[PDB]
């Protein structure tokens, strides 16, 4: 199944989606000025992309850490984002009451991991007919999604992609199951599935590129990142995505 | 580090109190026989008692599940088990704005297990002052619990009660390491740590758990009955609990 | 199902063995002034007990580090040992060849976890009528013991004892799950399962050590130098005080 | 750090190297037979290739069921398999006293995952002075490979490979983490690792085709697999295809 967001094709069997910008939004200057480095390194590779960024953080990593610039003022930096680049724009919501106002602006909502099975942020990110990022939870299996899917279906809405996280491997280790990714497509109706390589690793730009390699052979919708280095990376991942979706899927 | 529930001496050193009740609020009557249970047995027992439920559950696998009578019916039936029974009861929140509401009815306020690290719900919970009970994640390391502990800390509360219920082991599938409950006291100032069998269970052996989490010297357990213990095996059940920790209770410590 | 050795009746619901002593059989004095020691404990405290070593250590940190005395050698100290004390003894083998010459002279053989799935030394462990102790490996779960148990019930050996050593827990680490012996239990017809809390691994070898006994076992498996030597009484102690009690209680 | 196998260069920055044949020797037709079809396959595609067998299995689940044909006439139907094809070919060893025999015939000979921590094993296949497969055990660590590499070192034998093959995870499963590829690599002084894909493993056919690409796209020396056929070339194209382009990048 794929997912159209303005002109971007989003979709297991085409070319691969970047998703990625800044942790928090402070400010438009300084938005504008990542955003910017994004678009033209993308631009140059000719890669889709949409841009994200958090305007209110609820899961942070001390209780005084800036949460975000907040709704009102986080929107409007969104809505000159995509009028300057002409991009699409993905943000996280964790308030239900939040969602609505959201979506007016940002094409993609995303449902934090740590909240997935959250019947009411479910139900109210559901209800504003958007496309919707699930978080994949470390703890979950991954034909555990398929219940997640169902529930964004009983409210009305499947414009779904599912986003592998790594898995909980003894204690603090996070591991990526290559497996889980087509466990996903089979039991979910091959939504669009995207790899967020970042939280997945907690030298280490080498670690990532290996990763991120290994995880697109697999034949991803696209690839995300919580983050010239970018081009040089970006390069690789094009050349093995291009390679993957020239051919066909296993005859039978 | 002991806290006060009430008359209730809650401590890794004290007599373990047990956290029993049931999955969800589900009408007055039901509640109140359950927990008069609960009350007769332990009372005959010796064995401190704060009566558990929930008022809502947040996240059934269903959006058209059955999720319990919500916060203001549930509020009620805890201010009739309160009056009834002169007992402290616990609930667990989900929602920042729920936090002093059922903090002016419910002496112990839970953070649950999937919402660890949702700051703005541990602020709140901080800010009314009750005694907070924290569910380990089944993904943190018990050598993490503590930075939970210190945004409460940070927030200004230090009433803090950790509660084990497995760590995730492959795909679903839980293994509560027996270790775990040391390294919690060991590195998060030797607050009350319970352990909860029921849930760790999550895939008949709950005795068995029960009495090896026990053995490790901790300030409580945290059960559920109707997966859960038949009610009518609860008395049996806990003599067997309370044998073994009057024994481990009465060594001096190593 | 209870196991008779020599005097001592092993089993799940009979009091705890003690299966004690050391990691690899260095010498002859030695061994004796350590065994010494184990004896004057648990004869002071009334426990069964069961000297431990190995003869020739096939798992080693390094090439040439000492593998133990040898065959030849290491029975005759166990005979020794047997004579002075009058007290069983337990050693492993890793050699079909080795198995004959050892269960003539030890009252248990130990096959160890690493080679708990090969074929020739389970028969010719099997073909010795000897009792056996089998180590679970940690990457074997316990609803699997009952296959190892068949291989020995097919070669025509039922007197084994079933050993937890932990389970592979992420990378260089180990969990022991506590509804292991439980498992255990019931899919290998009762029986007696004891715990090596010493290689599943110190207030943390005791409070292990409750746990697992807290369970209702046959015995307990430790080494000392490892727990220090010194210390063995206040933990026989505290261990035979949780024994004594759950011993005492019929099963629920 | 490149091994030599006969005319085959073995690497991570070479092309990769199949090792690929059957889990157990049963007869020498069918061996031969099974043999044929690698072969044919992997030179129509240009793809050096290792066959794999089994003399014995050591540790089935019963003690009666089948192990195949044993050494003495593993070690005939295996000189037979190099008489006909020309080829190098692995095999496994169990114990110490079958190493040097083992090897008089055996270009590889391979340390199994359950054994790799059996020191006189280490040691008896370190003395042959042959090309070893060291398969990582399920519970050991990536970071941990280097200690039996060091033991082969100070036994005096570099020619060493190292296999991935899955690790556990919870009861009765494993998963393959991407990155001990890289670990191995940046711990154990560059020597190859190759990826058994087969054993890492435990319709299918897709899982086992997006496993082993996810593997080889950490710039592998090799894949080891076991084998239907028309699947084994719409495999080995698409391995080929993926390994020929990482190869291809500078590191
Ligand atoms: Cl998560
Ligand atoms: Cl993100
Ligand atoms: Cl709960
Ligand atoms: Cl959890
Ligand atoms: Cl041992
Ligand atoms: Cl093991
Ligand atoms: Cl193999
Ligand atoms: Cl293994
Ligand atoms: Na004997």
């Amino acid at each position: 199944m794929d997912i159209k967001i303005n002109d971007i094709t989003l979709g297991n069997n085409s070319p691969f989606v970047l998703f990625g910008g800044i942790n928090v939004l402070e400010s438009l200057d300084s938005t504008l000025q990542t955003c910017a480095h994004y678009v033209e390194v993308t631009r140059k590779l000719g890669i889709p992309y949409i841009f994200k960024a958090s305007f209110d953080k609820a899961a942070r990593s001390s209780i005084h850490s800036y949460r975000g610039v907040g709704l009102e003022e986080g929107l409007k930096i969104f809505e000159k984002v995509k009028a300057e680049f002409g991009i699409p724009v993905i943000t996280d919501v964790h308030e239900p009451h939040q969602c609505q106002p959201v979506a007016e602006v940002c094409d993609v909502i995303q449902l934090p991991a740590f909240l997935a099975r959250q019947t009411d942020l479910v139900v109210a990110m559901a209800k504003t007919g958007n496309v919707v990022n699930i978080k994949k939870p470390q703890f979950l299996s991954p034909s555990q999604m398929k219940n997640i899917v169902e529930k964004f279906h009983e409210a009305g809405n499947g414009k779904l992609i599912l986003c592998e996280r790594g898995s909980s491997f003894g204690y603090d280790n996070l591991v990526v199951d290559m497996l889980g990714f087509g466990v996903m497509k089979q039991t979910c109706g091959n939504l669009p599935v995207i790899f967020d390589v970042t939280h997945s690793l907690q030298g280490r730009r080498a670690q990532a590129l290996d990763l991120a390699l290994a995880g697109m052979a697999t034949r991803l919708a696209g690839l995300f990142l919580e983050s010239h280095l970018l081009e040089d990376f970006l390069i690789r991942i094009k050349a093995l995505d291009d390679l993957i979706k020239s051919q066909p899927i296993l005859t039978i």
